[PDB]
């Protein structure tokens, strides 16, 4: 999936811009947040540019499904009812200290192994 996404030059993340501070609508209209700032990451060590593709969060895993977006980076825990249907990176949020409670991933299609292994090597180095 990497050869594809950085021959597009661009990589599409989906998110609910609705959950401060993780991805919300700030007082310019434009959506920032701690996910954004990891987007913006992962985009510029691929050397692609990043779109938003803002969206109601009961959407997300359906339009990654359909291949409207490449990952999904929006406050979303990690379960094991979300992993029937879709892989995550390593948790880049813990919310509740020493991996206690809800830790947020990356979702990515279970069948994009290569960029689920780049978003796990680009957490490490955040790390």
């Amino acid at each position: 999936a990497i050869d594809e996404i950085k021959s597009r030059g661009y990589l599409l993340v989906g998110l609910s811009a609705d959950f401060p501070p993780f991805e919300f609508v700030d007082e310019n209209g434009n959506i920032v947040g701690f996910d954004v700032d990891l987007a913006k990451e992962i985009a510029r060590r691929l050397g692609v540019e990043l779109k938003i593709v803002d969206m109601t969060f009961d959407g997300l895993i359906p339009s990654l499904l359909t291949k409207k977006i490449d990952v999904i980076i929006s406050g979303m825990t990690i379960t094991e009812e979300r992993k029937k249907v879709v892989a995550f990176s390593d948790p880049y949020f813990d919310a509740g200290g020493g991996g206690s409670g809800e830790q947020y991933g990356i979702a990515v299609r279970k069948e994009d192994t290569d960029l689920l292994e780049f978003i796990n090597s680009v957490l490490r180095e955040l790390k």
